[PDB]
């Protein structure tokens, strides 16, 4: 029986650069750092960072990892984001507001607002093809 | 201004292979299902299924995403998800029990007793080489 997430891990190939965008520039808290990774906290999330020399990434994909976000900090923090000449890989078309960034190594990630009911709430309203609610 | 995670999304290959996967072996309950993807809730975790055919799974790196399990239950899921044939990609070294497993595209997956608090705690008393704490 599992129970929901536990933790998230990243492969990184700079230790250094990846915690101080999550910690500084994402508000993630830095509860260790060792020579081979990290661990920091987002409310619940527990997210590990392992060195990973000579990583270059994922290849192009739809795998990414949402972060979530209150309607009245969205605007600011794309903004504040974009000022720091951060990378997008989406523009939103789907509900709820979503920012769409890259982390240094090109882990693909995402601020949002709503969730999953708020999402199946707008589907049943206006489906994707062939979409079926259970 | 993030407050935690809000969803993970995975490509895989084949979507009706995938959903049997994370519905049957892990009991993950399906919300939603198009053509192009899918919706599933284990917990609070909202996992999203995106279709994409050509999908060839990660290269090998240390990115995965652990899910949380009693420690009751740990050996039972693991001897469940052996029996069935699940492909494993580690061998537990660290605090509390992990199984560590791999989805039908080849994401690395993990079932974990224990928390980033547990994990802290024992690396106080025995910490990874440079590790110090924040
Ligand atoms: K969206
Ligand atoms: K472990
Ligand atoms: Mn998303
Ligand atoms: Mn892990």
């Amino acid at each position: 029986m599992l129970t929901g997430l536990n933790h998230l891990t990243l492969a990184v190939a700079d230790l250094p650069a990846s915690i101080a965008f999550y910690r500084d520039l994402l508000g993630f808290r830095l509860e260790a750092r060792w020579d081979q990774g990290a661990y920091l906290e987002l409310g619940s999330l527990w997210l590990c960072l392992s060195r990973e020399p000579q990583y270059g990434g994922p290849a192009a994909d739809y795998t990414h990892y949402a972060f979530g976000i209150a309607a009245a900090d969205f605007a600011r923090f794309a903004a504040q984001l974009r000022a720091h000449g951060v990378r997008e890989w989406k523009q939103n078309r789907s509900e709820g507001d979503s920012f769409y960034f890259l982390d240094p190594d090109g882990h693909r990630l995402e601020a949002h607002v709503g969730d999953l009911r708020s999402r199946l709430a707008a589907c049943r309203q206006a489906p994707y093809a062939g979409m079926r609610f259970a």
